[PDB]
């Protein structure tokens, strides 16, 4: 029972600190009111904040979970390409961008994989990582510590114990990599349907603390040595894999390609190997063999509650196009992703409009009966939908449409 | 007036009922995408497109949270987004002040990555205590890199060659540069590949990211080194070398869109009580985990704890383009024992390839415009052209170092998880 | 050898077929270079190129063709180098000056220091084939049927019968659509083991395709090995030995052998090898000069030098140690040493000659890969000392004036 | 003096007070004697006293070796080399001197000679031509970093830098800089030009010269280390594959569809699918940066220890992209081209001062220097590389694609 102006007054002389508004205001929209309302008096422009949305938004789920310090929403806008014939079945794939012509173009792409019979998809591997970096006095006692986890004896103690802290944390197995006194360890596990990054770092805390009863001398550095690695391009990710290893392929027929995509196979297949392999090999590329697989995943990504920012190492993809047929005029694609970090469950993906787009693709949540199956389903479908956007730029690229806008 | 009428009747040209236009959609071969050359406003034709959606899904009522009323979609169609069924809110949480360059920004973040704005407030706060940041633009120049193909290598040497002469160069330039004002062709940077070659034309563009317009610029000056060359092929306006949107060692090493660096002292003090750990063990585990670290994994650009988590938000929320995340991302934070009894922290963040601008695309939008003007960078700078573009990746480095900063003491206190 | 002549100018007899029509391999080479010399634009150019008294008859066959003679390289010595308790003489070829004594000097700090300590984390030489299936489903398949207990039982035996020191490891396995690329990685005795490894290569994918018929096998080596070209891959999963080998240097060893300071060489070794790499955009190349004492000792043991490529990788790293922290810790890992001390050159006497400097030359027969393993710790342990030098030399700026 | 001693009595005396054995040729007369009693020394500390015994040693010129090439000498290691040729390039005949212990390398690249030489032979160009050296200085803050950079960028500031570099020598000549800030720290790749001379000595004494005179503009620089490997100097780096150094080449040739049948046991058609997912994609999945080929390395260390090269220059000298495509009025011929950023070489100094790897140098007509086009000789040089190189190539992936590796 106060006044916005009281309150602004109250929290102005240090007593309640801007971040700490929704702990003490009823209302989470008046926390955030409140908070656009000092935030005014320390801009050049106080007005600047009237075209940021607040007002009616459930910020519930958001507060203590998603966003600190929240001031607002910033919508982006969410377009539909598809349906994308995959695996036998059609999907509608949301894509939230703001770049002209992606949504139109990933579409067409749809529309030459349904006239083609439809792509079929693989999931090739499964398992979030967290790679910490630990220090032992000297390198002698740091490769007695790689030997031991490498022994069968060794691997069974710390992956009870990484198991321990989650039912749907399994250890797979561990990537050990010597620096001297410094020793990496690449812990590598399934997590149910989450992306599993929270998951994966508990269950390397409690490994790591048992390790350290072997080895006392021990000292843990990082939980995170950037051996993961999370966020970084890394040639580890693109050679070990990351959260989902996928591939898709398709054949498209001759005419398909012609008259929807406005090119010939010869002319995309020409493009391909001197675009996306002998130019990103020029450029002195890891992982980006591939026209623009980034902006598909990070357009799902953000309609889908993902994490966009783990579009650096999501979007490594190798894109690969060859003559097929009886007469070899049609046009057979291949795209793979060995590294898509993805979840349907935790994050973003609690919150309702994110959790739209997800079940619009019928991934939403949890998958009882066949734990991980929501999340592998979202990753075929991230795969296929990359496919469907090479597809389109490259035949653009091809017939010098790039211009068109 | 609804019990829907035949099609020939609903021959329109308020036209019509939903279910008479989603009959002659269905009727008719009118994709949805389509739907707003008709319908008198935006918003009914993003109202139809999603019942017309609806029915091709296995839960039909998954549309029910996603938003899509009181939007405006005028600045969207043709620009931004095609067959739209509505917007994502993405939460904006905003972190300052930051201190840099003796100024201060209050620095809009959108995310659904909990603790990632309290760190990069967290970061700012010690920056603060500090005395403030500073930074510098090292380099600014959007590129494209078309692969162009001759009948033979000694000939695709021959025009390496030429375009490596004032005389070819300037020719090049002419053509490129008259494609607009602010296309100022800085230089060019060839690679050969046996017939093919590799040509990466560099601009500054004011300030938009550039992405179109050295594009145009781009097709232009091939236009006219083909009048020289006829039997070159243009074999793709982007053969992969310029690089956009994919990990490249050439944007690390040469730079794209803008280089910036940036740099702060943190007193012992500020260390210890806002940070909670001491120099020397932020120096032990930024040297471990981003040197050796991403050595051991095999990283180019990547000498970082999470840039790409402050890059992204801020893109989100100022309407840039987050797929180019992927470059704009690299960066090396280095730390450093300063001071008298060597007990402060220096810290500095160097991103050789900030691709962003404050005129096009997103950032002509409503909202992103508002976490554009909280900075004071929206839009083009008339007095300075591409100051505000060059501000705004001044505050994007500033911001990484003060997430960096966070974060890195947050592991070497052990309060990550 | 002036008759014989007329004979080869007519066809059916090229020059590389020589030894075989005559009684003497010198004579053979004598010939060739006579031949040779009419189509020199300078005639006289092999007189100074050596060619006599030499054991050709272990050479041709096995080592070179259309052989017009050899090569001197000098040979200098570096050390002792104190290593795991032991002393080496390590035998350099180079015609690099001052890369020997720099080697010297920085064993001189090192065995004053008391010793390096090394250990071998990995041996496992490999061979990455591309095969093809129609289509990347099938591919896939293939990739799990690998991954099954199963499918590695069957083509690990199949591997390993076309040797006794065939031992499948493991296998790792990367899609490409419809490609398959599968590294294949196992111990090889004493040997550098490429030949070895081929060929149990080549038996397994013959048996994988009896279960894939449709399966199309490439090439036996799809670069995925990867051998003799920069790869992450051998960065990060080891190729041949992997070693690791560490050092303490006394403050006032650092001072008068090395002249300079501890904080100097760490300030050197952070902001060149590891920072001055990474912002030239290296993978592997976190070192000051590996390549050069890498490159000396297998010329010199009859190593194959094209392999210091990939053989080179090296992170070298430095910090303040010891009760004042002034005394200087270094530690060496090189993740894919590809040596060797029986087959190739290694059987060429003099070459043999540097290997048993070592102590290390033939089959370790009461313990196989043990002289090739020792071998790797010498290297990695020279390539320390060649590290400490240079560095030293970089930090006092001494580089140019040597 | 030595002579009225016996080789005991010196060893004697060299254990009796210390004395290092590196310095023998100072008391010694004779340099072979130095080397002699150097081998006796050692042999007492080895676990096989006659190690040395096939080790061989007598009848060498040491004097073009001791001060320049080698020290604590204790002999020298045979390498057989073998002839691959004629190599049909730019309309002339090489023989190429190949120093190697490998077997069937000469053989190969012999093969693939001869399928390039019934295809009319092959062309090549350089592309650039200029040794780096990238030291590391370090100023008080970015900020001034940022200033020194800004500096070095102007026309003024490159001049002076310039003058002071290219007054160290005749043949150095400046070309252009390269800076990368890293926060405080600067990297400076210098790249020049440097005669016939592979050029890293001339190099190095020119950056040093010209940091000392960018050190007056800037006080407060410090000069961490002439190299701060941003050359890059021996070690794989990403800056060499797409900047260049030393010489950038590129070589191409098509061989008609009967040679490919015919020499190489083959189809163009099969050579194509090899290259592409060997050397394209195959590279791309391992990660690599610059490693698009075959064997570029082979043909380059056998050639580099023939001709007195830099044998660990491997590292950055095999960079190389293999490309192959159909050719021809029925697509049916093989064209094919590599291209090779960064070779680095020369022929002038170091290994190349003796007279063995100067005989294999005058082989090819490019010993020394070439008087009216400094230069033109290593320039020679590195597109014999890259035409070999390709030879090989050629011959390997032909085996490759046929199924007769390993025989
Ligand atoms: C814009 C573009 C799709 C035009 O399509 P087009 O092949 O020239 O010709 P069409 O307009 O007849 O349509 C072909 C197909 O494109 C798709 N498409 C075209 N315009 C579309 C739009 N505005 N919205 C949605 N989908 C669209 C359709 O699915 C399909 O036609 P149909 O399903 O009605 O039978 C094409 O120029 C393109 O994809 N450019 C490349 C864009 C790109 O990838 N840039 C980088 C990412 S932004
Ligand atoms: C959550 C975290 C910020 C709290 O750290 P802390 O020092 O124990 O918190 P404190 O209460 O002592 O406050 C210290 C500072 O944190 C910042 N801060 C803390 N909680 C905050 C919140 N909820 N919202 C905004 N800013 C916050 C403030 O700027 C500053 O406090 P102040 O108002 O007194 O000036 C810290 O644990 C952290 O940064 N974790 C690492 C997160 C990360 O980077 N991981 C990956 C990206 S999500
Ligand atoms: C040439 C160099 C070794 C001389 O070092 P220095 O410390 O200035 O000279 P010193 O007379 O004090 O000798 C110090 C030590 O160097 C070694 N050394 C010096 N000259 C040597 C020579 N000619 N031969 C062999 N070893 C030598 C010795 O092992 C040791 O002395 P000691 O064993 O007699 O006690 C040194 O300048 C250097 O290593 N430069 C760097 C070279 C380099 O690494 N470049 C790249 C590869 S070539
Ligand atoms: C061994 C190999 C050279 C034989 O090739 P082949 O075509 O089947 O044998 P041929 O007898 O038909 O000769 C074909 C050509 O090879 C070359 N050649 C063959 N044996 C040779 C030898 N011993 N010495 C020199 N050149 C030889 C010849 O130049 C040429 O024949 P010609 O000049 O007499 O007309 C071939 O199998 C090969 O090159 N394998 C790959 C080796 C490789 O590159 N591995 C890795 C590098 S060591
Ligand atoms: C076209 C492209 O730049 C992506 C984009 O425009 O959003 C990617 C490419 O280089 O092909
Ligand atoms: C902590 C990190 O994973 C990023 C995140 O949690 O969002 C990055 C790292 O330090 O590896
Ligand atoms: C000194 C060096 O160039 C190697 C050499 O000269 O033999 C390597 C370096 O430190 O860059
Ligand atoms: C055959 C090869 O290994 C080189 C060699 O054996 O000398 C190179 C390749 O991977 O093709």
């Amino acid at each position: 029972f106060l006044s916005d102006a009281e309150i602004i007054q109250l929290v102005n002389a240090k007593h309640i600190p801007a971040y700490k508004l929704e702990t003490l205001i009823e209302t989470h929209e008046r926390g955030v009111s409140i908070r656009r309302q000092l935030l005014s008096k320390k801009l050049s422009e106080p007005s600047s904040l009237q075209y940021l949305p607040y007002r009616d938004y459930n910020y519930s789920l958001v507060m203590g979970a998603c966003c600190e310090n929240v001031i607002g929403y910033m919508p982006i806008p969410v377009g539909v390409a598809g349906p994308l014939c995959l695996d036998e079945k059609e999907f509608q794939v949301p894509m939230a961008t703001t770049e002209g012509c992606l949504v139109a173009s990933t579409n067409r792409g749809c529309r030459a994989i349904g006239l083609g019979g439809g792509a079929s998809s693989r999931v090739l591997a499964d398992g979030m990582t967290r790679g910490p970096v630990v220090r032992l006095p000297r390198a002698c006692d740091s490769a007695e510590v790689k030997a031991w986890l490498e022994t069968s004896e060794g691997f069974a103690v710390i992956k009870e114990a990484f198991d321990s802290t989650s039912r749907f944390a399994r250890l797979q197995k561990l990537h050990t990599s010597i620096a001297g006194r410094n020793l990496y360890i690449r812990f590598q596990s399934r997590s149910g349907d989450a992306m599993g990054m929270n998951m994966i770092s508990k269950g390397t805390e409690k490994a790591l603390s048992k390790l350290h009863e072997y080895f006392p001398e021990m000292q843990i550095l990082a939980v995170s040595g950037n051996y993961c690695t999370d966020k970084k391009p890394a040639a580890i990710n693109w050679i070990e894999g990351r959260g989902k290893s996928v591939v898709c392929e398709a054949v498209i027929p001759a005419k398909v390609v012609r008259e929807v995509l406005k090119t010939t196979t010869e002319a995309m297949i020409e493009v391909n190997i001197n675009k996306n392999l002998v130019g990103s090999a020029m450029a002195g590329s890891i992982g980006g063999y591939n026209a623009h697989a980034a902006n598909i995943v990070t357009a799902i990504y953000i309609a889908c509650g993902q994490d966009a920012a783990q579009n650096v190492g999501s979007s490594n993809c190798i894109t690969l196009m060859e003559a097929s047929g009886p007469t070899n005029e049609d046009l057979y694609i291949s795209c793979t992703m060995p590294s898509i970090e993805i979840g349907t469950v935790g994050g973003g993906t609690n919150l309702l409009p994110q959790q739209a787009c997800l079940q619009m693709l019928g991934v939403q949540g949890a998958c009882k009966d066949n734990p991980g199956e929501n999340a592998r389903q979202l990753a075929r479908i991230v795969c296929g939908t990359v496919m469907a956007g090479e597809l389109s730029l490259m035949a653009a690229l091809a017939a010098g449409h790039l211009v068109k806008s």
